[PDB]
């Protein structure tokens, strides 16, 4: 709740993913204010933190197409604006109780997109600008304000938001790949590459001012380990007048990192 | 309790039921508003939800043929109408600790009974009205507003009575399949088929006005798991005056989605 | 208890002796009198159906016995039926939409002789309900179909055990009420002359007796109250002379459609009376099954 | 009543002219989807049984509802309304301007009826009846009658003594329905969506029916702005797309037992 | 001047602002509306007839002229004609048996903008009367026969010099009476759908012009009551827009017969008011032919 | 509400009838006229932007649509343009850094005859934000680019639901707020005079039509303030002369840069008045959409 009472939307983004890994993995789940897109993941040769060639995979929360379109020049058609109030991240396994091998870990990871710039040698020679995540190097190493559990119990943690008065962005259209097509990735200061994959499957239509949880799961050869994964996220939208979600409109009213799964 | 006060009989539907699913399957269960058949159930090949070859299955509670007659011409002999109150969901596995491997997946879906229509070409061609089930669309994807967990806990919960005042409908006599006999799945709008089988075992008697709760459980291979499955329902009758029922009447009186096993 | 509130009462309780809803609704004082006779050997039934246009109805079936499939019996109208339900099977929208019914009243007054009397006054209850049933029909192609049913009938072949049975003489006085805990309106229904339909055999709906109409025109059933169906037995021994005359007063409030001159009898409803909500959910099941 | 309902303000805004030298009427009922329903006739004269009839549709029809005779469960399972109210602006300028605007309230329901089928082996059979379109057939005495020029503005309420949520019925293409002879039905006009894939009705509320009488005479130049909008509540299906927008007294009908029949919309 | 006094007069001189009989009487309030159009170069009669569920006629003639033989034209209804009046030719009596009036007011309130009006209303009285004519008529063997005739429609066919001619956007209201000095009953007709009826000529009665009605169960005139047929004549000439919201307000007092369930609405006659009837006999002649 | 806060609701709510921030900020008051007439046949929309510079645009479709990727339709300027935005593309930072808004209030004065005015009024609500979208371009070598875009104006091509549409004689007067909760500042871009710029296509940002401005010197968009856009409709068929006298009034709390002489015009922006937040948090969307 705030001082502002205009006519938004509520929406609550509660997904439901089976989950599971392959043994002898790194499995590293990023929950990022990115909406619509709920979940982050890759997977990483075990032992390790993500590398150059980490390439990253989504998946989409269900239902996307409907309500920010299909295309790269097509994310703002409903909404013009939202923000963020929450998010839930919940593992609950799906394992018996004599193969399993592994841990949990779970802290934040303050990451922010920016905009880093580099001259390039056109004829004429100019200079542009891309975004950029930045924030995204203390994910590659172990901070400390963390969580940490084997694999059997599980985990449930909620979010954070980072403003003192929650002010908001706005939709950032054009979004597919960052860094963007045809810049090279150490050229704009992302160790590891972000792709959202598909156009017209996915897509990264902005941010939001929140702390980004982090998990690190990790796995041991030899134990098939698999489990529920479930994201909350308190979402909200402010429409357009040609879109259909005004008949949802109403107006605004004036712990510890994580725990484990069995509360 | 309400502001009604006249003769009504109570009754405890409570059902045992312990259950053996094959692994590698999809173990889908309904508990709906539905009087004397308690519960509900399917499988469906692993990993997908209900399709148009679902054919359904129900179990019906203990004791039914005697308060609602054998034919579908003989469903309220003993009842004129009823109501609901609560119903209850109990799973409680009876599996050991290393073999297991699975998920319990638990929400509502607002379903109801309706109406559709259609023409028929007969000599002279005329139209129909037939019994249709709305709302069973919300079965067939994941809805956000949830429960998650895996097999090994388990999953009790309870419904919800979907009236400002508690309202009721009548029994409705003579359905045996829904939709009806000689009647196209695909005419209806019913995606699955719903069928009650066996005329004088069983039979959907009515319905009420309640939240109907959908379970998912989830299966992989190579993991036997056993469960006991249990029914509560607070259900009351209004009872007819030939019946034998009348030396059980007296006058009526003036939490989240789902919790594990272990409360 | 307002001015309305007792007004609602005594329209409830005794013509011998509402809520938040405030729309244009017409009070009807449904009034009737029959001077019947009946007959000895032969067990006459009384049927008091929730349906506006019939506030009465007696079955007869042979002597100590219930009734048969055979058992085929009609309604009578208490007068006002041509007026506010027109002469044709698709006519009855013409007057009102829906209805509500605060109460209906029955009261059996005999005048027969002291020294000529036999039998008895058997009354109950039965909570009768208008239902549906589908079965398929052989058609072409094959198809199903969907009728109305009356859920509750089944009651009326056996004598409720909460009665009240004493002598011819001594007359019976009763009340009913409505049984769901507002007043929920019923949508008027047509077509209604058969129940169950033509081309319908009993035992494919359930209903052991057959509800007839006879004309189109003079009598019919046009919807379904909220209230039990008042059930009175009067059995008419060999030797027994058995006339009386007969109550039936009923408070019937309507929704009318804005056609017929009507409307000025009917004034918006009054607003809510919350204490008398609870003289009308008190005494109407203080009073028993029946009185004298 | 408190769970996951979905609440949309559904608005539909358009320019209209009308016939000269004939009696057109609108009909704001509680058909949720179409925005309202509309036919015209011959000036000075009613509709019959020979007048047809048309559905205008809010904008987003398809969208929530589906396309075919079996897409309109997808979406919402039950529905109920609030508050729905309408409002006509004169466009028409000082110098054209002829005919009136008359206002009335008709309480109309749904019903179904029986009838008798001659088959073999036959049988009976049962379809949907609009029960009081009959109300419809004169002018109510509950009467807001005014010339053009100044406009009208009008509200209704919930003719039930509280509130249900209604079900979406499926499969209403007309009413009376195809395949159905209208005089074995009892309505006095055949009430047409066309094709579905554009149009159809899909359920029914708990609210009267505002029907304006505009006959605008020969010669008379009469177009004007319409604002029609509603205030409906949904129970979804939980894959909707409007599912993910859902949330979880005695004055409103104070409101409406003292509120006269119209206003001027000066 | 009594409660009911003045009751019966502002049902009489101005619904927009009896005697000694005491009897059952059913007092509707007769309140009709149209939003009518008129049509250029086209003179429209307007004929308000005394009877009962035909409030208001208007009759249509080419410009600058008087009806013909050819002038036939119909009714309307206003509302409560299939309620009150049946739906066959020989079921007017199935309600009511006799009627008087109070009074019927006419008004005309215009609609139309200020620049495009043209014409005139010209408000005169027709004192119209129902009576027979007796003729031979070739039968076998040769007979005579005898029908119903309306007297005054003579007068009609020109306008009345005591008249109220103004311009179009003014208006006009007026108000009739009763002629005859005391309430006289009249007992309602039927079979009564054609003025002169089937396989009768016009010149063989007298009449110069037709009363229509066409369907049986839609329109038709039931009696005849013994007021003054108020006539308005609207001219309406080429190049006008002719559109106004017309108002029919009349008091009916009918007789009943006992079938059908209006009694209530209706109550005993209240006792003489013996000052009041001079009230009524001295403002209504008064007032003038018409006003704005 | 203290002294300077009704000064800042009357600047803020009815020109016609802060926080705890205490710089030196410059206060214009934002007053425009235009006297302006429409074509008929000729639907003309209305663009009131947060853009310093220009209060007011009017764009043009053809009757009874929306806008095209054709609808290429230009700014006005209050005057004040080249004084504090100089005349080059690189020198709007001449006079101020950054801008802040506490209301643009517009109102629509008709001055047309009664005898031939046609249309309609409809304005609603459009919150319309400056983005920025990428996308890879074929250069030597290959590289990606970026650029502004709108993000909103998708919402400009429909009607708006919550709206407000009579006639056009009635007028229109409307008010805007800050949707975010505190007074933000927005930095003065440069360099646009074309959105979207030069060298791109539409269908590659996503705005479905165009601003543009045309001269340097006479012209451009300087910045973007977090008000909601105020969108109106004036439809004009074929047949009516459309005229009438617009207004733009608005209130704009500059931050001004230490070159020219302005700054005395302005003073320390005045402590908190924590209760008169709470009169401009409740009083503006009390207020409608639209009133006359």
């Amino acid at each position: 709740p705030d001082r502002f009472e205009g006519k938004v939307v509520s929406r609550k983004d509660v997904l439901n993913q089976s989950i599971s890994f392959t043994a002898g993995q790194d499995t590293f789940i990023l929950i990022a204010p990115t909406p619509g897109v709920a979940y982050w993941s890759a997977s990483v040769p075990a032992g390790t933190f993500p590398t150059s060639a980490t390439t990253f995979n989504p998946v989409n929360y269900p239902g996307f197409t409907s309500m920010f379109g299909t295309t790269s020049t097509s994310r703002s058609d409903q909404v013009s604006s939202f923000r963020y109030a929450s998010m839930n991240v919940g593992i609950y396994p799906t394992s018996n109780l004599m193969q399993f091998a592994g841990s949990i870990t779970v802290w934040k990871c303050p990451v922010k997109l920016s905009t880093v710039q580099f001259p390039v040698a056109t004829d004429p020679a100019t200079s542009s600008l891309v975004h950029t995540l930045v924030g995204l190097d203390g994910v590659l190493a172990v901070g400390p304000d963390n969580f940490s559990e084997s694999f059997i119990k599980g985990v449930f943690s909620q979010s954070a938001c980072n403003e003192p008065d929650f002010e908001f962005n706005d939709i950032l259209e054009g979004i597919q790949t960052l860094p963007p097509a045809n810049v090279s990735l150490g050229s704009t200061g992302q160790p590891f590459t972000m792709d959202s994959g598909a156009e017209a499957t996915s897509g990264v239509v902005g941010w939001g001012n929140m702390d980004t949880i982090v998990i690190r799961v990790s796995a041991p050869e030899g134990a098939v380990n698999s489990a529920i994964l479930k994201a909350w996220s308190c979402i909200e939208y402010r429409p357009n007048p040609n879109a259909m979600l005004y008949q949802f409109g109403h107006d605004s009213p004036p712990l510890p990192v994580a725990v484990i799964a069995a509360q």
